């Protein structure tokens, strides 16, 4: 009961079209759902893997220092799809290569650092200095299959409600200092929610877990919304 099937991060986005151009046009993700509050992103499986959420500059500001999101990691299945992407973009931050193929880093419009790679262990990545030219026999940049994981910056004086037992390999905590690492999630453009899709939802265990804190159960009982000690929202529902 409450076994984690998938974790979906929500990143706050300032300019929608900017962020769309980046994740869809540049990176090769698919728009699944186009609501007005948010863009549901995924791949050709049709499954949601990343959510962007719009926050106006009226209400919102840029992180100073380390972000709660240290890095978003996009593990691509076909490595020739990464080379397809690079054949089309002028603006990568850094190029790597490992066992299975090339990999790169690039900053998003909200300065989130994204690693796109194809490795069974991203620790095999070696930085290539001189950029090559990339060819492609592929007819579409679209990423067919990818898996999101992430590195999260966590201060040393707080503990996440998230257990290593639960959060597996999808989530890596890096010790970190910075003013905005525990800021209320309305304050900055950053990681604002993690959604956990689970085998069966148990509201009782979750109530117990977050007893020391604010939580929310809708009248439908279809999910449980808790809040982590760094003020990232933690949403649980069935898959």
């Amino acid at each position: 009961v409450n076994q984690i099937v998938r974790i979906i991060p929500t990143l706050k986005a300032n300019n929608r079209k900017l962020n769309e151009t980046f994740y869809i046009e540049t990176l090769g993700m698919k728009a699944l759902l186009e609501e007005s509050a948010f863009l549901s992103l995924g791949d050709q499986t049709g499954l949601e893997k990343l959510v962007l959420e719009e926050a106006p500059s009226m209400r919102t500001r840029k992180v100073e220092g380390r972000k709660k999101l240290a890095r978003l990691i996009v593990k691509v299945e076909n490595p020739l799809e990464i080379e397809g992407i690079l054949s089309k973009t002028d603006s990568i931050h850094r190029l790597y290569k490992g066992q299975n193929g090339y990999a790169f880093e690039i900053f998003s419009p909200e300065d989130d650092l994204i690693l796109i790679h194809a490795e069974d262990d991203i620790a095999s990545l070696v930085e290539v200095g001189e950029k090559p030219e990339f060819q492609t026999d592929l007819a579409s940049i679209s990423l067919s299959k990818f898996e999101i994981s992430m590195e999260l910056h966590l201060p040393t004086d707080i503990e996440s409600f998230l257990e290593s037992s639960e959060i597996g390999a999808s989530l890596d905590f890096i010790p970190a200092q910075g003013q905005d690492l525990t800021v209320d999630n309305t304050v900055t453009w950053d990681l604002s929610m993690l959604k956990f899709l689970v085998n069966e939802l148990d509201i009782a265990s979750l109530r117990q877990k977050f007893e020391s804190t604010e939580y929310f159960i809708p009248k439908s009982e279809k999910f449980f919304l808790g809040k982590d000690r760094n003020n990232v929202e933690l949403w649980f529902e069935e898959v």
